């Protein structure tokens, strides 16, 4: 009998699926967060366009699997107290046609016994801190990772060290320790437990999909650390923290990475006439991150060639990449932050740049005209007729250096007089000291 | 001035009785624990047929102590703090003629020098987790059981282990491993305590009287581990758990257990026409347990004088039962469990089932004729003219077994053909493989 | 070493190296968690399942992997010896089947000191030891009839199959059932003892019922010289005919039968 199960429980922790005689009992009422694991299931579900396998972790009284069987899905719940197991297969029998397996088990173990494929989704609500409790974070980081390995999504409610018990002391400084080497995650929410007032985090985390409300997609591969970098099989998602965990961002660096950000949306969605830039196709922003994707450019990164001492031609790269910031500038845009690692390759040597957070739009622009020098420097120490092109440029009245100047003197330098026959000669040593 | 002696209490624990200025400022309000109580009192006080003498451990502000002597009873208050006890002795002087006492003394040594009839009542609301953390779990049951010893009835609420905090890791692993070793005890409530989510259940225990809300009776002896049999002057009470502690029911166990107490109320209160079935005087179900109160038979269990190797008619024995399972069969009833632990034999060697728990109204009934073979077996192997009446019944077409052919076979055994004198044989080998 | 390893999914032993460390050599493994790496095919497997005897599943086939060499107390050298035989059988079975009885194709197979291999082509269905025990709706006729048949059509051509259980029985969507582990088949009072345990199959399956248990005491009147397969299927079919067990005396092979069980 039902009633009998449920008073053996040790605790009530959750709402009895279909039995509302005891939600004035249950620790938790649950609603809130199953509105929300509800939405992350139909997303991932719409997806992968079909009905999803949910694995549930330390599933108590069944609630969320029973919820979810309901929806269609076929779950299967894990709890290490008989009693929990017990209500759960009387809750699934009253409920035949749910798709729905409870089993007595430890979740260290469960995780270790997972096969890639067979779960879609896994949740693991307020349970990994008993874990960390006893077994410590490396090992949890660990399980966590080969739960993200072998799902497609794992949704994660996370205690923390602030809550007042004495097992807040075992935690980790910030819950995201215990995720942050997965490759995607993003907070979702945040969830008031009854035992406090410091509420719990909940986390979607993926090792294989971007997982953005708007935009629900596997990546192949993705790198950085408070930008991450997803790229799918024709874009890249570039991901910002504003919100990261530790001493990680001072207040004006989350401030730098917002602004960065947005300026990148605004700049891609409204593109200057003249001016070929990547197509947006999501973006979003929060509180703690935002997000953007593009169609994926080909290429290598400058940067990388240069340090993998890959062949570069110089001439096609420096034209190319001048061109288009003399484009810019005649329609009153100019690139703050010029560097090898903002620009990309493509296999014919021509160049285009890749990062617009640093997209301004108002002696300007002397100081840009003259970090330019630099980085012609870096990706070389100049030989005729460079250096030739930038004495002709130091001659110039301040007042009329600019993009378009720099254009026009580059592609002349062949014909500029010969730098070495003048006294000449200080820019040289200008320019080679900032560097 | 109380307002003072209120100021001074480390905390207002309870309702200020007389006082509710405070009643927003009391951790705990108590009305929901007082009900309880003064139900429970009220019905100990009927059953003794007058005012009770109360003892209340830890009593803190003396709510429940000075709620009580309102109603009558002369009340013992302890506390080991003064504070509570000064407080506890200016309410008694608002009330003059509630007969109220309060000491500082701890619960330890109190409860060394209690004696038996001093107090009816004991309550112990909230306090012993402290003893149990201090003290250990082994001198919290002596304590308990010394104190149920020395009263008619004692009231526990009790902390567990699933509270958050620090102290809960010194708890028992359930709260019922404090009190077991006491005769009799029925979870009676469940309580908030604004501390956390986690409700603290409510006791009644007694060593002396089953305190069933219909039936209030002292009893002198006691025996088993989830069903408990009380034995009073002319009762047994047949107590059965549904929810034990530990690992000790599985889901099916706790089921069959509510099926046969359940069986057992429903076949008692109709009993067939033509059966002599122990007069029912009292029964209840609840969620963790169900009570039988029945007339006591007199004898002893079948199973206690085979085992004490006490002498036995197992002709008076088999007939007598062979005569009630025929009866019973007649009517459309059949017993599912004949053991010698089912078996209760009077003086003239006559016997009765006592476990009708295990009474089913629907090749039947050939199993049960079957189980029968071993039990005469048991009972004593066979020799003539038993022996011969097991070979009749085996000639038997299996459609005709059944109680009456048995009965019927069974008093004209010493007239049926010698067994050994034919092939025979077989069932022999076949009942005595089974045993 | 293999504790190691032994939580992934497939791993095999590939050769043994010396160190010039010292005399004792150090094994190398190939693991996956994806794929079945057995020199012949090479292929992913989407699920795989149990300890030594692995299953690993792919679109269209089923590899059984067997560890002879097992680590710890595991196999006993006779265990080692019943595995290493019952796989050598299976793969002779499988490559030459009876006429007759419609075997799994066999798609690879090898044998070496420690383990060994079949891959076959994968039937569809549940096994029924897993409808009895998520106790899913089963026809018993079907099953029964079905499985007899091919039990009888193995007899018919010298084969017999020493261990006939519901984990060795797989039942498909029309609940028609077959044996899947073939390297309990035998080709040598034969076949009683076999006929035996059948009761008992079919008793666990369910105890009887009329017709079945009619079946059974028809049998139990036959003497036993002529107990076997083919009469099994021949009062199996007849079984609504037979006479009504319960109006014999009768009665014994009720009894003998919930005994061993
Ligand atoms: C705080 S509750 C959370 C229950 C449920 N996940 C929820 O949030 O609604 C933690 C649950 O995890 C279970 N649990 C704790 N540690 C576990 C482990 N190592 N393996 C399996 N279950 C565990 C407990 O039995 C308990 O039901
Ligand atoms: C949590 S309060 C409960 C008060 C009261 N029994 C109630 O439930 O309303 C525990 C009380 O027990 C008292 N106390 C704790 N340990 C004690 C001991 N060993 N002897 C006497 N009093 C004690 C404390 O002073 C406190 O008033
Ligand atoms: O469109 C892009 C294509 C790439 N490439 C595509 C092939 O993989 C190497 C990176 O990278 C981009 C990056 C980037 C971020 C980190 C490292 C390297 C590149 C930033 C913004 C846009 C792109
Ligand atoms: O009416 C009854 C009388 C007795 N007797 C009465 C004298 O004391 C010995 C037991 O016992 C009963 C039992 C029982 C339970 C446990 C042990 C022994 C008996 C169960 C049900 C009914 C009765
Ligand atoms: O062809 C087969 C198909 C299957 N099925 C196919 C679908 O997955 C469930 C198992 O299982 C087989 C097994 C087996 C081994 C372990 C568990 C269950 C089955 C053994 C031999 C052959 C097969
Ligand atoms: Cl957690
Ligand atoms: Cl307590
Ligand atoms: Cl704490």
């Amino acid at each position: 009998d039902l009633n009998t199960l449920v008073s053996e429980l040790p605790e009530i922790y959750q709402t009895i699926f279909g039995h509302p005689e005891w939600d004035g009992d249950a620790a938790r009422d649950c609603n809130q967060r199953l509105d929300l694991i509800t939405e992350q299931y139909d997303n991932l579900s719409r997806a992968l366009g079909r009905p999803l396998n949910v694995l549930d972790l330390g599933c108590a009284q069944g609630f969320f699997s029973l919820s979810l069987a309901s929806k269609g899905a076929t779950i299967v719940g894990i709890d290490f107290q008989q009693e929990n197991i017990n209500v759960c297969r009387a809750l699934a029998e009253e409920n035949p046609d749910f798709a729905a397996e409870f089993r007595v088990g430890r979740i260290e173990e469960v995780i270790a016994a997972l096969e890639e494929g067979e779960f879609d989704l896994a949740i693991g609500l307020s349970v990994f801190h008993h874990i960390v409790h006893l077994h410590g974070i490396d090992e949890v980081k660990r399980l966590l990772s080969r739960l993200a390995d072998v799902t497609q999504a794992v949704i994660l409610e996370l205690a923390v060290k602030e809550e007042p018990f004495y097992w807040g002391v075992s935690q980790p400084d910030d819950p995201r320790e215990l995720i942050e080497q997965c490759a995607f995650y993003r907070l979702i929410g945040e969830f008031d437990t009854h035992l406090s007032p410091v509420p719990r985090p909940m986390y979607l985390v993926s090792n294989h999909r971007v997982l953005i409300n708007d935009f629900n997609q596997p990546f192949q591969h993705w790198q950085n650390r408070s930008r991450r970098y997803f790229f799918g099989e024709d874009y890249v998602c570039k991901f910002f923290y504003y919100d990261m965990p530790h001493g990680i961002l001072t207040a004006e660096e989350s401030q730098r990475n917002k602004y960065e950000l947005h300026n990148e949306i605004k700049f891609l969605t409204q593109p200057p006439a003249g001016f070929d830039a990547p197509a947006v196709l999501a973006h979003g922003e929060n509180a703690q991150s935002g997000w953007l994707v593009m169609e994926k450019l080909p290429g290598r990164l400058l940067s990388d060639m240069l340090a993998a001492g890959e062949e570069i031609d110089r001439e096609k790269i420096l034209g190319s990449l001048l061109r288009s910031l003399a484009a810019l500038e005649k329609q009153g845009f100019w690139h703050d932050d010029v560097r090898p690692w903002n620009v990309m390759v493509d296999a014919r040597q021509h160049a285009r740049l890749i990062d617009f957070g640093s997209i301004v739009t108002t002696s300007w622009p002397t100081n840009l005209v003259q970090s330019f020098f630099v980085f012609v420097n870096e990706l070389f120490n100049l030989p005729q007729p460079w250096s030739n092109w930038l004495y002709a440029v130091w001659q110039e009245p301040v007042e009329r250096w600019n993009f378009v100047l720099l254009l026009a003197l580059f592609e002349k330098k062949a014909k500029l007089p010969s730098a070495e026959q003048q006294r000449g000669a200080t820019e040289q040593w200008i320019i080679a000291q900032e560097t």
